[PDB]
């Protein structure tokens, strides 16, 4: 049986049922999110969580705002800052403490980005943070260290691009992988509270990205994820989500390295995009489906909830005790990589919390990036038009 078939029958047999809203397509996330459903709906009595899948997390947020207008929401959702601060503006959202929710011990970086105005709108669910993936067997045969600087980066994308005949380090055009060169290049996005997209730092990342391509060193994918492309030419780096953790290993056909993002210096490693989801519960809920959320979301950060959801997915664990979770412990020493994608989460940078920022890294600068690599557009103009594009959306509401 399938555990949404499981789930089923739970909730058939159920008194109250809190539906959760996800972006969860597949693989190891939607199952071990589904996993963490059935233990939890086991111990209750009548009071059960139904997950319902909304197709990928953009689907799932204009599917939460129609529900709005059709005057039907969910319990809970899986939601971005950016989607809370746009949720907030219709006053949509329980404060998560006022449920009663215990959430000393969760990790500074994550619950500093659910509070607005001094209050906790979220709960860190699943947490990602960009790793460096490499061809460990492609470094070894040419004898390149796995680069710590982006100096050492470039030059071995080049030094491998070149005895393999193709570009080696494999990039997603998007606002994603354009934040890990903008971030670690001193980029930032807010200026004295302002939205600025076409900045110093923005223009020579995405020369950098534009310039890798006429070089032959970076390579475009354009049609799927990366771990959907692998297979076909050499490959010897991406900078990638850790929740892509599962799907790189099922895909790679060598042996599949982590490592902490290459910075500036040695002196730290480079800053990660922080990405995932947080779960909301929604005022419009019954006194009864915001209990069972209360009594869900103190599951969901217990230190097993999270060990088995992180080791079994490569979201960042979201709370200190986690960490000291047997079962954690378990998989961290028979696999390095569990501790290489927590020490990254330690030198990680959010994307501005705007409502409008869903919006914009998509349709405005996602598409400057693509200009600018698949058609060679200049990318100071590029990022000339997204800034005015940015402009007139924060200017109109
Ligand atoms: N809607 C909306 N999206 C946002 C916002 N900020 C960032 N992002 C998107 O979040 C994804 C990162 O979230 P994360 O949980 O780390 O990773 C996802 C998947 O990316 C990754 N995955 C899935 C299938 C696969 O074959 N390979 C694979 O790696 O697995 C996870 C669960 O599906 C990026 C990726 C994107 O969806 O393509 C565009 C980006 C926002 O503000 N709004």
């Amino acid at each position: 049986m399938k555990p949404e078939d499981v789930i089923k029958e739970q909730c058939a047999r159920a008194k109250v049922v809190a539906e959760l809203w996800h972006g969860f397509t597949g693989g190891a996330p939607k199952a071990a999110l589904e996993n963490l459903v059935v233990e939890f709906n086991k111990a209750q009595q009548g009071r059960c969580v139904r997950p319902v899948p909304q197709g990928g997390f953009r689907d799932l947020s204009t599917k939460i705002k129609a529900a709005f207008a059709a005057g039907k929401v969910p319990t809970m959702a899986q939601a971005f800052e950016n989607n809370i601060a746009l949720y907030l503006e219709a006053k949509a959202l329980l404060p998560i403490e006022s449920l009663g929710v215990k959430l000393q011990g969760v990790n500074l970086t994550f619950l500093n980005a659910v509070r607005f105005g001094g209050v906790v709108y979220g709960v860190p669910f699943n947490k990602s943070i960009q790793v460096l993936y490499y061809n460990k067997d492609l470094l070894k045969k040419h004898g390149v260290p796995v680069p710590a600087t982006l100096e050492e980066f470039v030059a071995a994308a080049k030094k491998l691009s070149r005895a393999e005949g193709g570009p080696v380090y494999w990039f997603q055009p998007d606002a994603s992988t354009f934040a890990y060169f903008f971030f670690n290049l001193g980029g930032s996005y807010l200026k004295d509270g302002k939205l600025v997209l076409n900045s110093k730092e923005a223009v020579e990342a995405l020369t950098l990205l534009q310039n890798g391509v006429k070089e032959g060193w970076a390579k475009p994918i354009t049609s799927g994820y990366i771990n959907q492309n692998l297979g076909s030419g050499p490959y010897a780096f991406s900078v990638d989500t850790s929740a892509g953790y599962t799907y790189y290993l099922r895909a790679a056909k060598f042996d599949l390295g982590v490592a902490t993002l290459p910075g500036r210096t040695k002196g730290q490693p480079g800053y990660g995009l922080v990405q995932g989801t947080n779960l909301v519960v929604f005022r419009q809920a019954s006194k009864e489906e915001q209990a069972v959320a209360k009594d869900f979301l103190e599951f969901v950060l217990s230190p097993r909830a999270q060990a088995v959801f992180a080791t079994a997915t490569g979201y960042v664990p979201v709370t200190e005790g986690a960490l000291k979770d047997p079962v954690y412990q378990a998989y961290a020493a028979e696999n390095p990589d569990y501790a290489t994608i927590v020490r990254q989460s330690r030198y990680a940078k959010f994307e501005p919390a705007l409502a409008e920022w869903e919006q914009i890294r998509f349709d405005i600068l996602g598409q400057a990036i693509k200009e600018a690599i698949l058609n060679k557009a200049d990318p100071k103009a590029a990022l000339d038009r997204a800034q005015k594009l940015a402009e007139d959306l924060l200017s109109s509401r």
